[PDB]
């Protein structure tokens, strides 16, 4: 689909059997969501941006559906604000930006 | 054009004369640039991101050329971590998300 931008650019997301609202995020290098108990391994990261730094907890290869697109990779799980999906899986679903 | 997401949408601008690097950044509500000397009347404000909140000067109705674009619209200037393009001036330069 086209998204326009006079409103925040929020969609259902599919993870960990969970469905959520998150932001197709141009300017996030990685997906970042909320507070979530994922099973299995991780590790530990911080991620920067105005305000200064979060720590959130790095899973890789994760599923993650939007809308009806699959993708497989990095999700960062921590304290943030906002669900945002970064780069790292906008390029799976085939997103760019168009003017 | 269209820009694909393999690498930060990073872009050209031109503001009070200068050019500059910035983010097109669809996660931002609003356009945020590092310190920088700008002709206008400001005020200051407070804008929050991921971690926090911080020290911006307000500037309206300021001219603004986005990668051959222009866009008349508030520009935040104060300590971000880099230039971004917030969705006020995408909105005007015709920037869509498209999958
Ligand atoms: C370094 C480039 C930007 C910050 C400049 C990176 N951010 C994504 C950005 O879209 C962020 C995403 C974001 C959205 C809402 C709340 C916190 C973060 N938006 C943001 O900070 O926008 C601010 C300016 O406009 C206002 O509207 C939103 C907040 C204000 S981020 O949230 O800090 C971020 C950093 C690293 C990863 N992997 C994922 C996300």
């Amino acid at each position: 689909p086209q998204i326009t931008l006079w409103k925040r650019p929020l969609v259902t997301i599919k993870i960990g059997g969970q469905l959520k609202e998150a932001l197709l995020d141009t300017g996030a290098d990685d997906t970042v969501l909320e507070e979530m108990n994922l099973p299995g391994r991780w590790k530990p990261k911080m991620i920067g941006g105005i305000g200064g730094f979060i720590k959130v907890r790095q899973y890789d290869q994760i599923l993650i559906e939007i809308c009806g697109h699959k993708a497989i990779g990095t999700v960062l799980v921590g304290p943030t604000p906002v669900n945002v999906i970064g780069r790292n899986l906008l390029t799976q679903i085939g997103c760019t930006l168009n003017f």
